[PDB]
């Protein structure tokens, strides 16, 4: 059946602004882009910027909670921290307790995510203090 | 340096609702849930559907470009193509990928093909103004 995520469409209204995000702080490979759109890699994630005239760029308080997560090294987890930080990436969450992750928005209001952890070490950390009405599956 | 997708999260309003799709329907090994969220996987991807009260329904008319895909295979197309055909999952578009919805409106795609079988389609035949490196 299904395999796992084969790509990543984001909508954008300016494709120069946004493209040279990913490609600058993130520095996500990025393979190809034309005239309303764009393709970068990261590795096993493909992320595709598209270029949308109807998309504003949102204020996080006009925008639910579903935002796009990326794995990074512990190591390298300050040294990208302060990349943001100090670009003025914006921020729209402080991540308290959860592990170690840093929120932050795109251009246009895209909220994204830098976590450090697989889903296993999540689910592990849960085993000892889990949600409220937390049941596991396996 | 940064490697893949850490995880994908979606906020859902009724969670019940969507905590049965893509548990029933897509392949998602359901790994836990509580009162508020809950945590799926799809091989090498995570998911997390975290319960948004915010979040309404919103149809694909009053929703941008931005959708997720997924990789299935070529040969078990047709199965998974019949699953949402015959489930009456609401398509978007259409012109090998199969768009739909999910209950609260997020915008989905099912693909076959990578990055790099699109790439070299690309390098055959190109779009407007496309640029490679
Ligand atoms: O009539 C025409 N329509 N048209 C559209 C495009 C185009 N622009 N961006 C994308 C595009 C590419 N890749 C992706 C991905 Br991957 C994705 O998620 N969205 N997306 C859009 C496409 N497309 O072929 O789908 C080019 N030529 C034409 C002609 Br000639
Ligand atoms: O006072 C409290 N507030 N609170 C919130 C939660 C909660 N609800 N959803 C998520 C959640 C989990 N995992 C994820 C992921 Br993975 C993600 O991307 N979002 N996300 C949200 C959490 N959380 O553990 O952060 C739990 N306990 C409490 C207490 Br006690
Ligand atoms: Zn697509
Ligand atoms: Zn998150």
């Amino acid at each position: 059946m299904l395999q796992g995520l084969n790509h990543l469409t984001l909508a954008v209204s300016d494709l120069a602004s946004s493209l040279a995000f990913y490609q600058q702080l993130p520095g996500m490979r990025l393979h190809a882009s034309w005239d309303s759109g764009a393709y970068l890699s990261c590795g096993a994630l493909w992320l595709c910027l598209s270029l949308d005239e109807q998309r504003r760029k949102t204020p996080p308080q006009e925008s639910d909670y579903t935002h796009y997560a990326f794995s990074v090294a512990e190591e390298e987890f300050a040294g990208v921290v302060a990349l943001l930080a100090q670009a003025g990436a914006e921020v729209w969450k402080d991540n308290r307790s959860e592990g170690a992750s840093y929120y932050f928005l795109d251009p246009d209001g895209h909220k994204l995510e830098l976590h450090v952890g697989n889903l296993a070490q999540r689910l592990a950390a849960c085993r000892e203090r889990p949600y409220k009405g937390m049941v596991f599956f396996d």
